């Protein structure tokens, strides 16, 4: 759920869900148009795409439960909505960590005019 997702982003980058990705870029956050401004940009696009693979699911509000094995994430077993769930959520932490370095605060609060174009998943 999206309670678990922050708690993950925040312990893999170091910086808060809110306010620092949930209106980054076109996708992070939100989503819905534009090509991604940025790599960060982009593991939201994927991100809403994984989510994406899942109609059936409840990703903001279904809870899994997870662990680190050293500074690995691992998904503990649940339902198979709870499982995909983490493994979507899991991904986008990583990538985030890995663009960390191209992080950019005139990408936060990105209006929406900005975001022209359909990209598919
Ligand atoms: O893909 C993302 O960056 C995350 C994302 C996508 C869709 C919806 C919400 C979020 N993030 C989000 C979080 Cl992670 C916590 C509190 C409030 C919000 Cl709006």
């Amino acid at each position: 759920s999206l309670l678990e997702f922050g708690k993950m982003i925040l312990e893999e980058t170091g910086k808060l869900a809110i306010p620092s990705y949930s209106s980054y870029g076109c996708y992070c956050g939100w989503g819905g148009k534009g090509t991604p401004k940025d790599a960060t940009d982009r593991c939201c696009f994927v991100h809403d795409c994984c989510y994406g693979n899942l109609p059936d699911c409840n990703p903001k509000s279904d809870r899994y439960k997870y662990k680190r094995v050293n500074g690995a994430i691992v998904c503990e077993k649940g339902t198979s909505c709870e499982n995909r769930i983490c493994e979507c959520d899991k991904a986008a932490a990583i990538c985030f960590r890995q663009n960390l370095n191209t992080y950019s605060k005139k990408y936060m609060l990105y209006p929406d005019f900005l975001c022209k174009g359909e990209l598919k998943c």
